[PDB]
């Protein structure tokens, strides 16, 4: 990730980072709207969520969203030199393994992240901004993939 894209990522993330659960709530609502077959992957207290709105009522799931947003925040923090996060990201890929699932739906999660950013930023979601985030997301998924394999 080069310099120009890096300030773009930082600037755009500031808004998000002020209310991470409200934003991650959009990401996951979008995710389950696009691919409801991912809903059963998130099971707490020996229960499957029936509908996407059920997931938003689960404190365990909302806490999961906060973890996701904290990891994206760590990626933003290290956007200039990710290799600093490489080991952690490989360990995160290992975690998915695993608990049970592949990362074959990585693009859908990526499009849900970009959806949340588009909706939050509005006119500030420039072509340059989208491209920067797509590349950052791609870099994170690659490190996680090294994890998993
Ligand atoms: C490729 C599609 C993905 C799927 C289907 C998926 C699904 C899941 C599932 C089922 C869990 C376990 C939930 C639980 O039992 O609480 C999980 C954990 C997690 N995921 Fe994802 N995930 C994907 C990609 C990602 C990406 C791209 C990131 C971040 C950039 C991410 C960050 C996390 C974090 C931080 C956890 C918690 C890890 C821990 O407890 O140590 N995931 N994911």
């Amino acid at each position: 990730m080069e310099r120009p894209e890096s300030e773009l990522i930082r600037q755009s993330w500031r808004v998000v980072s002020r209310s991470p659960l409200e934003h991650g709530t959009v990401l996951f609502a979008r995710l389950f709207a696009l691919e409801p077959s991912l809903l059963p992957l998130f099971q707490y207290n020996g229960r499957q969520f029936s509908s996407p709105e059920d997931s938003l009522s689960s404190p365990e799931f909302l806490d999961h969203i906060r973890k996701v947003m904290l990891v994206i925040d760590a990626a933003v923090t290290n956007v200039e030199d990710l290799s600093s996060l490489e080991e952690y990201l490989t360990s995160l890929g290992r975690k998915h393994r695993a608990v049970g699932v592949r990362l074959s739906s990585w693009s859908t999660v990526g499009e849900s992240l970009l959806y949340m950013l588009e909706k939050s930023l509005g006119p500030d979601f420039t072509p340059a901004t989208r491209t920067a985030w797509s590349r950052l997301y791609g870099a994170v998924v690659q490190a996680m993939s090294r994890g998993w394999d």
